């Protein structure tokens, strides 16, 4: 299985397998079971700021979520990153559902490692800034059944008979370039994310949450992932 | 062959194929034969300064190179990055040698692409800071001879006798991921490089510089370029 470290924007309450009764903002140590979850609104289709740093100085993985004219959900759990998440990386989004709809619109999203050469001597970047998610953006590995393009869009889902997203469809947005972490030049990489996105009420209980992951390099869609398994963890538990 | 253009800070004066009797600095589009020259003083083992800049509300292609207490060498060139430069590139060093020996060490590299998504609407970055090359970096490609490690170094020859770094060398260091160029949403992605390189004296005639490429996302070493070739064109012209 690929070690991996999620956090979920979930809008499906899974009593069974453990997220609580509403949908929900939470973060993930290489399980579904969630380390820490928050009240997240959940509303129409309306639009996006998020935002999930990790500053080794407080080493808190902190993560916020607002629409505008909203809350902002601290999820922030402590989790020491030495030793829980690969010497190199594949970052991407990931968006999943099964048996419900929902819509899972990206329209922009970002990055900025800072890791320490020699504390003060000049951290190394990967910041980007898309905005324009082309129809043949080709610095991502995009797994699954996402598309994009056509508008600028990242349209985690099979889409387009008028965006009631056909439900059962997963796809991944794996960036492309790696990010030295686990410690060893040690981990003060505050990771940035902006997560604009827009979840369409399909008018048939939206449901299943959107997630951003920082996996091995090497992934896949592990072992069918239409549904709760949130497109990452391989099982359930 | 494949589309590429470089900044030859070339160290051999190739006395029967294009440039000057000096060693300069130049600039290639697509033909070692330059587009523009500039004096080099050639000091010794020092470090580095040479940076690249390429607006399209200006359309100038500049360059500079000035080791600390030295002077600069302003051989910017007016190109049309619109029909000479494919939409999604792959950029990284590339130096050579041969017949003569010279150390080719890069310590330090970065970038910054800023292209014009709806020119004011947030454009898109791929902004790095490589002063860390390190033994196992995995965002970069290096083709040839490259070496890198052992101390925080990108060492484009075969290295460690000594520092006389074993002529006949040839390496490559493009880097991995691709970026929107050609122009068709027009071409402002001002892209920037930070090329500090070190050029010890081996006390043997030195001569035959890094270049600093934009090619193709598909590339090799062209058809060998042990020497005056510049690790990058298949032919002389
Ligand atoms: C039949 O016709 C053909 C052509 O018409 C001839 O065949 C050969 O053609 C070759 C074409 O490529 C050509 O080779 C190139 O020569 C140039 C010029 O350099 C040398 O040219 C002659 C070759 O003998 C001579 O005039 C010189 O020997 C000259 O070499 C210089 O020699 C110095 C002392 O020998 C030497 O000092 C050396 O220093 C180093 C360290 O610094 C050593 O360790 C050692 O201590 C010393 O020997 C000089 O450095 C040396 N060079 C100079 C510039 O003065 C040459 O530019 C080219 O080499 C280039 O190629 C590489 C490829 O990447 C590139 O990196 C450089 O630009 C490098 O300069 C080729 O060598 C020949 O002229 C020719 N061969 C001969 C023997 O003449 C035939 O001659 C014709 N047959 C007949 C019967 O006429
Ligand atoms: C082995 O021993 C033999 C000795 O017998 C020698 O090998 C060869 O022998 C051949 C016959 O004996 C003979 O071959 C000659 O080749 C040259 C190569 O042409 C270029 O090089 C010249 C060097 O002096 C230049 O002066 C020329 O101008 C010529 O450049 C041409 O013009 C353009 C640039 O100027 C270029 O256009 C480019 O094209 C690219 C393509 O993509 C770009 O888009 C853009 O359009 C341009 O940048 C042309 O392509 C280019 N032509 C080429 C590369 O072919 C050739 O000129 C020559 O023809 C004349 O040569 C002299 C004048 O130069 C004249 O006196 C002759 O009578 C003849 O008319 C021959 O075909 C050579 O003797 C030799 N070749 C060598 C040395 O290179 C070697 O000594 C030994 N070794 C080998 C490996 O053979
Ligand atoms: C076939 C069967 O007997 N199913 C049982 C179920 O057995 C396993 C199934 O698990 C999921 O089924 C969902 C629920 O768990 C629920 O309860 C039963 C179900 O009958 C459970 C345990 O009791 O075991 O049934 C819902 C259907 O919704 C009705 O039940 C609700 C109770 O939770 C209750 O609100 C209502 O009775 C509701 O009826 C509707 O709602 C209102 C509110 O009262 C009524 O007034 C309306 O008239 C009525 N109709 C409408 C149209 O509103 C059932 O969905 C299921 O697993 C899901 O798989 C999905 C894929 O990812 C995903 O949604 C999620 O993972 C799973 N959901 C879970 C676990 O809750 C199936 O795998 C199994 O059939
Ligand atoms: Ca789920
Ligand atoms: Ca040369
Ligand atoms: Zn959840
Ligand atoms: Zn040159």
């Amino acid at each position: 299985a690929d070690t991996i470290v999620a956090v979920e924007l979930d809008t499906y309450p899974n009593t069974d397998i453990g997220d609580p009764s509403y949908p929900h903002i939470g973060i993930d140590i290489k399980s579904v079971r969630s380390k820490k979850t928050a009240k997240w609104n959940m509303q129409n289709g309306k639009v996006g700021t998020a935002h999930i740093i990790y500053n080794s100085v407080d080493k808190r993985l902190s993560a916020v979520v607002s629409y505008p004219n909203a809350d902002s959900a601290t999820v922030s759990y402590d989790v020491d990153l030495d030793n829980v998440l690969p010497e190199w990386v594949r970052v991407g989004l990931s968006a999943s559902t099964g048996l419900y709809k929902e819509t899972n619109t990206i329209l922009s999203w970002s990055f900025t490692s800072k890791l320490k050469s020699n504390s003060t001597h000049e951290t190394n970047a990967l910041h980007f800034m898309f905005n324009q998610f082309s129809k043949d953006q080709k610095d991502l590995i995009l797994q699954g059944d996402a598309t994009t393009g056509t508008d600028g869009n990242l349209e985690l889902t099979r889409v387009s008979s008028n965006g009631s997203p056909q439900g059962s469809s997963v796809g991944r947005a794996l960036f492309y370039a790696p990010v030295h972490i686990w410690e060893s030049s040690a981990v003060v990489a505050s990771f940035e994310a902006t997560f604009t996105f827009l979840i369409k009420s399909p008018d048939s209980h939206p449901a299943d949450g959107i997630a951003f992951f920082i996996s091995n390099i090497d992934s896949s869609i592990p072992s069918g992932s239409t549904g709760r398994l949130l497109g990452l963890f391989p099982d359930a538990n």
